[PDB]
C-alpha cells in the first residue's frame, strides 16, 4: 500500500467511524506515528520476547519474509584512516555501514580462510583472555565495538599470522520514514529523519497493516492523554 | 458470495438489525475493513498460534482448504542482471515473485537431483560455518534472504561443484483485496491496495463467512473508538 | 422442516413472545442469518474443539447423522487441459469438484491398485523429499495443493512406474442456502449465494432446530449490537 | 442602506410609523459602537455567540477586519519593562486584536496577549522564554497611540509584526453638520459619513439607535440604565 492508502485507511480507522468523532489528524502526525509505530514493531518482531507468539527474526516463515526487504550485506572499511587507541594491541578497527539497524551475521575472509565473527561480551572476553591460548576457535573470529564516533567502529581479532582481506555484514537497515505528503512548508520545513519529501514503506507489504494498526493505537493512546496509556503503550517501544 | 453479497450482509450484520442503529458505512470503508480483515485472517490461520484452535496451515482438513485457492507454484529468476555482493562466495542470487506472502516450500534442481531447500537462520548459519564441512546435507540446499529491492533476493547454497537448473517456490499468493463498487470518483480516485475496480474475494468460499464477521467486528471497534478497544482488536493482527 | 416452518418458528423463538418485542425481522435478513448460522453449525460439528462435546465428523452417531446428508463422492479431472508449471516434477495434477467443502477421504486407483491419498504437510513434504527413497508406503499415495484458480487443482504423488486410471473424493458438499421467499425484487435482485429463489435446507432435519437456534442468537447479537457480542459471538465462526 | 435611508427609516421606527439630523448621527453612531461590542463579546448579546461563532458573526465584522504591520519604535527612547521588549507601534485605527504574528530569523511566532498575572508566573521559573512557536506581548507607555512590548526568545530577531484586527468604525451622518449646526463633530468629521459595516447589520443599527432615541427621550432614570447596560 503506498503512502497515499496509508493515510485514507489511517483515517478510516482513526476517526471516520468513532461514533462521537474525534479530529482528524495532521499529515505530519500521521507521519510521525507511522515512523514510530514502523520502528516499534520491527524492534517487536525481532525478539521474540516482544510479541505475543515468542518468536524473532527467522523463528517462522512470516518472520523471515517481515525483514526479507529489510536486510542488506555490505562490507566494513578498514579504519587506518586515522590513529586511534584499541583496547586490544592485535585488533584490527574497522567501520560499519552508517545506516545499520541490528547486525546478524558476520564473517572476515583472511588467507586462512573465511570465519565466522562471534561477538564476545565482555565478560566473555575476560573469561577467554584470562586463559593462556586468547585466540578463536577454528573456524571463528572475535569481534568486540571500540569508540565509535557517528558510526560503529569494531575491533576484529583474528588468530596470530592472518590477514583479513574483507570483512562482510549481513545487518538489517535502517527503516525508512514513513510521510505521507511533502512536509515543506513556507513557515518552516519539518522532517521525521531529516527527509521532508514522500516516503514510501519500504519493507514488504506484508506488515503495511501491521504497522497502521499500530499507529492508530498509539493515536488513540496519545487521545486519551492520560499517564496510565503512555505508560502500557510505552511498553512495546521496547 | 460475490462483492454484492459481502455488502449487503456486512450491512445486515452491522446496522439492519441494531437496535440504536448507527449510521451505515461507505463503500470505501467496507472494501478497506473487508481487505484488512482478509489479510488479518490469513495471518491468523497460517499460524497455529494466531487462533484458538492451535491448527495451522496444513493442521486439519478445514486449513487446507483454506489456504488451497491462495496457494501458487512459480520459479526464482536468476540474479546475473546485474552485480551484487553476497554475503557467502559460494552462494547464487534468485529474485522471488513479487506476489510473494509466504513461502512454505522450496527445492531446486541441480545436476545432481532435486533438493530440498531449508532455511536456515543466522544463529543457524553461524553455527554450520564454525564447521569443517559447511555444506548441506545429502538430499538438501541451504538459502539465506540477502540484500532485497522492491521483491525477495535469495542466496540459495549448495553443495561443491553443483549447479542449479532451477529454483521452484510454492508459495502463497498475496491475497487480492475485496472493494465492492468501482471506486473512481471525480474527487479523486481512492484505492485499497492500487486498485481500483471491483475485486472479488480471490480466497474459497469457505472464509468467506469468516471474513465477514471479522470485517463487522472491525468496524464496531472502529466505531467503539476508544483505546481499549483498538488495543484487543489489535492483538489478532499479528 | 421446510422453509416457512423455519421462518415461523425463526419468529416466535426471535420477537413474538420477548416482552418488549423488537421490529420483526425481514426475509432477506432471515435468509441471511440462517445461512451464516448453517455455516457456523457445519463448522462448528465438523471439528471436535469447535463444540462442547469435543465430538468431530464421526466421533458419535449424531455426528454422523448430522453430515451424512451433506457427504457427496466425484472425481478429479485430470488437469490435462492446459500447461502448468508442478512442483514435483513427477506429479499429476487433477481438479477436484467445484462444490467442495472439505475433503475427509480420498483414493486412487492405479494399474498396481487402489491406494489411499495421505494429504502431507509442506514441512511433512520437505522431511519426506530429504530422504533417499521419495516416494509413499506400499498402498498410499502422497498429495498436495498446487496452483488453483476458481476450484482446488491437486497434484498426485505415485510411485514410479505407476499410471493413475481414476481419483475419487470424498467430501462434503458445500451446503446450500437457506432462503425463505424468492428474493425477486423489481427494486434490485438480492441473493444470499447467487441464487435468488427459494432454497430448503439440504441437510439432515435433525440439526434444523439447531441452525434455527444459531440463527435466533446472531439475530440477538446483531440487535444488541456493541462490540462485546459480535466479539464473543464470533468466536463460533471458526 | 445609504445615510439617507438611515435618516428616513428612523422616522419610520422613532416618529410612530413617521430629531434633529445631529442627535440622530449622535445615536447611530453610538448604536454602531454598542453593536460592535455587543455582537463581539459572546456574552454581550442573545445568542451567546462572538466573533467566529457563526457565520451570521463572521460576515457582521467581515468589512471591519483590517491587517496592519507594527512600526518600530525606535524613535523614542523610552524605557521597557522586559530587557529583551522591541517596543513597537501599531495601527491609530486599530479597535481590537484578534491575531498578531512575527516574523523572526528562526521563523513565524504566533504572539500571545500574556496577561500580567501570567507574566509572574511564567518570569518565576528557570528559562523564562516563550514556547517554541509564540512570542508574548504586554502593552507599555503609550502616547496618544499603542505600543506593544514584543518579548520574543533571545539569540533571535523580529523582523516582521503583522496584526489583524477590527478597524475603528466610521462615524454615520446623515447630513452635512456644518450647514445647520455651528462646528458639532461626530468623530471630527462634520460631513456626510456613510457606514462602513456589511449591510446585513445595519438593520440591528438602526433598532438600537430607535431604542437608544426612545429611552432618551422618556427620560425615565431605569430606562436609561437598563439601555446603558448594553452599551459594553
Amino acid at each position: 500500500m503506498n503512502v497515499n492508502e496509508f493515510s485514507n485507511e489511517f483515517d478510516v480507522l482513526y476517526n471516520n467511524i468513532m461514533s462521537n468523532a474525534a479530529p482528524g489528524l495532521n499529515e505530519y502526525e500521521k507521519s510521525v506515528l507511522l515512523t514510530k509505530a514502523q520502528e516499534e514493531i520491527v524492534k517487536n518482531y525481532f525478539e521474540p520476547a516482544g510479541n505475543k507468539y515468542g518468536k524473532g527474526l527467522d523463528d517462522s516463515p512470516k518472520r523471515q519474509i517481515d525483514f526479507s526487504e529489510l536486510i542488506k550485506v555490505g562490507e566494513g572499511v578498514l579504519n587506518t584512516s586515522a590513529p586511534t587507541i584499541t583496547f586490544d594491541k592485535r585488533a584490527k578497527v574497522y567501520d560499519l555501514p552508517a545506516d545499520l539497524f541490528l547486525v546478524i551475521n558476520e564473517a572476515v575472509d583472511t588467507n586462512a580462510g573465511t570465519k565466522q565473527i562471534v561477538p564476545i561480551s565482555y565478560s566473555d572476553y575476560t573469561r577467554l583472555m584470562s586463559r593462556p591460548y586468547k585466540e578463536p576457535v577454528k573456524y571463528q573470529a572475535w569481534r568486540i565495538i571500540t569508540t565509535s564516533i557517528n558510526n560503529i567502529s569494531v575491533e576484529l581479532i583474528v588468530n596470530s599470522n592472518e590477514t583479513i582481506t574483507d570483512y562482510k555484514v549481513r545487518y538489517i537497515r535502517r527503516p525508512a520514514p514513513i510521510i505521507t505528503t511533502n512536509l515543506s512548508s513556507e513557515y518552516g520545513d519539518v522532517t521525521i529523519n531529516g527527509v521532508s519529501t514522500v516516503s514510501e514503506c519500504e519493507l514488504n507489504p506484508i506488515i503495511h497493516s501491521e504497522i497502521l494498526q499500530r499507529a492508530v493505537e498509539l493515536a488513540k493512546a496519545a487521545y486519551q492523554g492520560d499517564l496510565q496509556a503512555s505508560v502500557e503503550l510505552g511498553q512495546r517501544s521496547e
